[PDB]
């Protein structure tokens, strides 16, 4: 009977990771600020579009293998094991810094659930695998702007007042 | 200097009613079930959208008037006011209720935002007048599945299991 | 002479039919009441948009057989033949029983008009069989909601108070 | 209790006037002659769409605010108030004549009604401000033909076999 | 054996018809003058694409019932049956009085040829209906300008130097 | 050898039993009644359109591993392994219960054909896992008209002539 | 009362006849090979969407006229009156001698459907006019791969291994 | 008669600040330079587009109120009230620190309009505050560059060559 | 060193000649008056398109060969070398008159460019080359409406107030 | 004065041909046969739409540099200066070397034109330079299935009953 | 640490084939020959397109998985392990068969990477398994040209100068 | 006998030299790193989306004139006469460099060939003239990021770790 139980696991909690992200990059696409503001407010959009397609693609896997999907804002905040991303005027470094994180801890996450119920539900394995690309791709996306390389470190000082992010 | 706090106030105050229904329709879109539960979900889907472009718009107005937006998730769940929708399989009738009062409970609270910032911000009012616009439209399509007729009182019981709603 | 004579009749016939219909469908679509209502709104957005563009492709034609077309409003009113659909807010199974009624009643009609003006006006004839065949189309969408079946009579008690339609 | 008695009043006659308004365009649309027939016939169907577009937003408005919408062909007729538009073959300063007046009146009316209902449903009356800016615009769409300028005083007779409209 | 050659007949003719047509459109569209000539311009260019069109459906049909299709030049110029319109600089006034006549000759022929073929071929008789629908449409389209009323003659003196057309 | 004979067995089922599916859902989409024909109507044709879509790529999968496809009527009809939907009036109650099991059995059957080919034929498997994917979403949509909640039991008594489903 | 029934025969026999022809057309599009492979892949494709086009077409007007539809695999397997196509893989030049056989075959009887209905039924003899000319469209371009020119038999031999077709 | 002449001279006002606004938005769009030039380049031309479209909405509501529209470029010069952007190539820092300031200019200028016509003229009104809302957007688009963070007052030193804007 | 300079003159001459068009073509857009308004209301808004697409051209051209653009309106203002279009209402004839000629003139400074440049820098002769095509297919446009035929001189009477043009 | 003559003359003379090749290749599109019959019905498309437009642009060309343009049928046969394409029945291998033959042809006439006017008028000059490169892309086009090539000298003997092209 | 090298090599050296690919696509897109040079245009441009896409997805899951991606034409070459596509004129027959054979090696060498990563990085496994999709699809759609059937071995013979391929 | 060989080699000169700055944007695309990467991910794409379409160009006027066009890898790596862009992670500062000068070689290197051609193939001379006006427009776009200004150097110190570049 676990069959069930751990596609549920699996998908709920992927689930709910994804809505907290659609709420932390809608949150830093209004509220970044700096130089680079404009640049992630169009990039964090962008991610909000495919996050939110996989929220609903990963709630209605879900109802498709028999079990109701838990989308509701309390459950978000119960279910954090993430840090929240700070109220107010959000500076491009630390959007920068933040999401880097964020992102890699996800991906690290989903591609346990992947070889978690691979062998007893390869569709919803599939999808998680999708789900991974497209986070590991977004935390690409935000490594990218402190990404050394051989002629700049790119410390991110010029982002953040002088001093390395 | 209440001028920016009134404004401040109710952009803030509705975007966090907004994003609560955000969450909410979308929740009801993938667990609706019964009888009217595919007319709910493509119905619920086109409320969604409706609702989140002016969640967009309410944060930026916001923005634009020179506050941050505050749109997390411990927000929303710090400033419900209104009851939380059930989790697991909901009942078409019980979406259709919840919905009713709820999107009227968010008109009359956005009515009455209006009045009081028009004075000092009609840039901001008018938006909450488009707001309050969508919101009455959707309090309306929900509240027709029960509106009485002359030739039928519309009880709903026979999506509710044989009882009026 | 009445080669003009019967080709107008037939066409200015028609035109104030789907003119009247034109405002029917559009009565429903805001007044319509109960478990079907959102499934009727737009199904008859549907009708109306078909009736409108064969509304215009009619008093085209009476145009292009060089007679001026007749779509006024106290036009519509003196040229009834047929009931008008009540006022205020209306029951889907009474919306349901109005257009059976009455896309039969026009589809007949026209299905007359055709074979009058065949031999005279046979592109005439054309157009009023493509008229023909939208509204019995939308005759049959309307006809299906209360179809027997071999399992199921359909009587519309569901929809209806639990009385039969 | 006139709250929503002010606010139905000021929805139903302002759709009544809308509805007047398609079957007079429509009719100007298929039946207008002359040196400008063809650049009419293109404008009032341009105008036609807009006033369409109008005409369901305010009857939805009237659902919304909890009424239902009367736009039958007897209530047309029955709430006239305005000319009718004449039968038969048109002349293009005709109707050029019969919409710079008919648009006025509509406008102007609308404008008041727009006062009244101001303090008690500000989001109605946001609706109809947004008919009489389109209304306003149509009639200086008519009201340019006959315009007069510092070279010329456009008095239409080229239009009018010769003698000024 | 009569069966293909008079549906043959009847198409071939057709086609030659309608192409000399698009050359004419085009030919008054590039060429033509005066007050109305954008409106002319525009007016053209849509009956040169619907022509087109209805060429190449007539020329496919001629091969659908087993017959080459002749649309060369010496062909348009060997079976005219029609006057040429001039070379130079065309008034408004003449292209509006040389298609009121050509659409209306067109028109007539294609309706004695929907007669002779609909018994032996009603699938060729029908798209010949739909050739006459559009070339009856753009002789009313042509006719309107000149169309008399009962405010106006419009003789066309305004566009045709003081005297009527 | 078996290489090939176990991708090919895998696909040539699948595509047959799509197929079926085609004709099936097609069917119950002509001839559903009832309260729910049209949103039946609706949702069957979005069904046909994926079930479709997913045919031809199997097909192709097919011949890209170097075997003919199968895709004949007498093929259909020899490879059932399922019911045949009934001929005639079909209600919208036994639609909803004969694609309930159907996409349940095609799913199960599909599920089991991935771990058969995901060892020697793994992008054979990722194509059958995306058809098990949307025929379990199909399931769904047909299984959430009579999803049992805390409230209703959604019994169908209201689209089955008061007898539970 | 066999006005109804010849409507019924008409369009039930050529609905059958469509399907039939969608799966062999969908069946020759994936298995062809040869010189003209990719040719006759896309051209199939093109009429397979015009043919399931025409099929939906056709059940809807049955059902307009009040009869249910049946486009179950076992009637078309059941109402033949056809050859089969072959299984495995196809060469071009017998797809072209297939569908060229094939789609005269339908198209006469389609023909003479047309006369027998027209008299109780304009308007499903309309219809079946358009299925017919566009079987009678196909036709002609599978014909046209082996039409005789003055230049040149156009025997085949090329894509038939030297043989003539 | 001030009704007609208040109304003007706000329109007239607020067009004339756009089309200024239209051409230095655009200059800066061809000559910034710097870190951030083609982030401003694309955001620009953004700008430039919304500016342009309520320009042409200005001077329309001011034909539409019975009054000719002033766009001449001698009337944008005489009436500047505002500073000139610099010629040449342009600093991102410079282009950043005009734009913030001239848009709060035009904001608190169109507000104050607002607040003059809203008796006489509502619609105006309405227009006004819409230019307002996209206005103050704006400025906050360039103000963001430079908002001041918790973790970063974000001074503009990096694109101003080591110095704070 | 007259390489770059030649260039620069010769794409910033145009560069102001066409700004200045724009704004003359969008004054006449909105204050055009008489007959035919509104054929020259919409094709003036093409003429201002096409003019504003190859001033962004030209614009960045200059870009392109290493100098900054001039677009500011008191370089409009200084660099006039033509007249200016009258303020208020504006006539028809008056508006055909003044493009007649602004058109033509504009035409024969960038023919005389395009000889200048072509040596040292072909890539901009070409991009000057077409916008001549353009400036003199609207000058063409403009001239049309009093081109003179065999059968009218068309003086433009009856846009005039009776006097030829 | 034989400025403009020299323009009108490559031009109109350019436009004849075009209108030549828009016959001929309408021409084969409907009457090709053989293997190639529907890659040439294709192709023609292609090229007729090419052509049409080139055709359009040479024409207002002509009339911006002040000429009107004659386009009758009259005119493309009394100005040749090619051969005819044959009626009837067209073999693929006739028809590429038909269009072969005929491309180069055009393309070397409009070559020399060129040169003769890019003194006096490079902007037309500009125009025909588009229209020679179009035309001999197509040649190309028709030149590709008969390229020999190192491993095969592609004769046409599959396409030209055994014999070579 | 082989984690990130086992991926990295199967990334990258399937990236390298694709850009082989898309490189000799393109080149016998431009430069094929004979009968089919124009169907093997097309489809060789629809190849392009698929390989270009996946060459895109393939370099940033390279990125994504944190590795640098090496798309220098001096490691194409340096890459090779396959034949290069001969420069010249190319027949058509010839790039049947380069492309049959090559898209047969880069499908099984992706065949077996897919194997090698599976377990460590089952995303990117994911992502070579849709190459391999496309890849072979493209490999039998070369094929097919050549497929042997029942009633023709398809030698080639006819594109191929009468010798088999 | 040297007019195609001049031709043939300004063509295949220019295409090898896109062909590389294909490649080579592609690599900064995905490899891009720093403040900038988005920004540079972005414009790069757009680069390599015009270059492409140019190569295309290219190669097919090539086959116009003649000649086949070589686009292999090999020839790329031969004809180099330009650095090589590193490979690795690549620093924002890195790649405007390095564009800016390569865009500058490669666009002198066609203005050149411009000039050789003009006289023989002016056709080939527009289509050269086209590539220049790209590849110096996107120099522009890679100069602007460190163009100098009266209140700024723009040295890039921001985006190179402290130092100018
Ligand atoms: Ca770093
Ligand atoms: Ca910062
Ligand atoms: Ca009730
Ligand atoms: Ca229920
Ligand atoms: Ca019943
Ligand atoms: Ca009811
Ligand atoms: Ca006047
Ligand atoms: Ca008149
Ligand atoms: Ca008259
Ligand atoms: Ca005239
Ligand atoms: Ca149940
Ligand atoms: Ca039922
Ligand atoms: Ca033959
Ligand atoms: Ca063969
Ligand atoms: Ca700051
Ligand atoms: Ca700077
Ligand atoms: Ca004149
Ligand atoms: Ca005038
Ligand atoms: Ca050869
Ligand atoms: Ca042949
Ligand atoms: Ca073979
Ligand atoms: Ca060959
Ligand atoms: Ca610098
Ligand atoms: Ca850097
Ligand atoms: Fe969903
Ligand atoms: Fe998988
Ligand atoms: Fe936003
Ligand atoms: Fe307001
Ligand atoms: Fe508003
Ligand atoms: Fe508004
Ligand atoms: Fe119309
Ligand atoms: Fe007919
Ligand atoms: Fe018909
Ligand atoms: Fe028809
Ligand atoms: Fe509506
Ligand atoms: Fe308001
Ligand atoms: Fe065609
Ligand atoms: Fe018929
Ligand atoms: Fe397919
Ligand atoms: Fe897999
Ligand atoms: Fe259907
Ligand atoms: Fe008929
Ligand atoms: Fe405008
Ligand atoms: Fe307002
Ligand atoms: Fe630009
Ligand atoms: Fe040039
Ligand atoms: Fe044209
Ligand atoms: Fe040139
Ligand atoms: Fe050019
Ligand atoms: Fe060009
Ligand atoms: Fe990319
Ligand atoms: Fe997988
Ligand atoms: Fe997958
Ligand atoms: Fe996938
Ligand atoms: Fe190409
Ligand atoms: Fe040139």
């Amino acid at each position: 009977t676990e069959d069930l139980k751990k596609s549920v696991q699996a998908l709920q909690n992927t689930l709910t990771e994804l809505q907290a992200l659609q709420l932390q990059t809608k949150q830093a696409h209004w509220n970044v600020s700096g130089t680079l503001w404009y640049t992630l407010h169009e990039l964090l959009q962008d991610h909000y579009e495919g996050i939110s397609k996989f929220a609903d693609d990963v709630a209605e896997r879900q109802l498709s293998v028999g079990a109701s999907s838990d989308g509701r804002a309390i459950t978000i905040v119960a279910a954090s094991r993430l840090p929240e991303i700070p109220g107010g005027f959000l500076d491009d470094a630390q959007v920068i810094q933040f999401f880097t994180y964020q992102y890699e801890t996800v991906g690290q996450r989903i591609h346990q659930r992947v070889g978690d119920v691979e062998k007893v539900d390869p569709t919803t394995a599939n999808l998680l695998q999708e789900v991974e690309h497209i986070i590991e791709k977004y935390q690409w996306q935000m490594r990218a702007f402190l990404q050394n390389t051989p002629t700049d470190p790119n410390t991110g000082f010029d982002i953040n007042n002088g001093k390395p992010v």
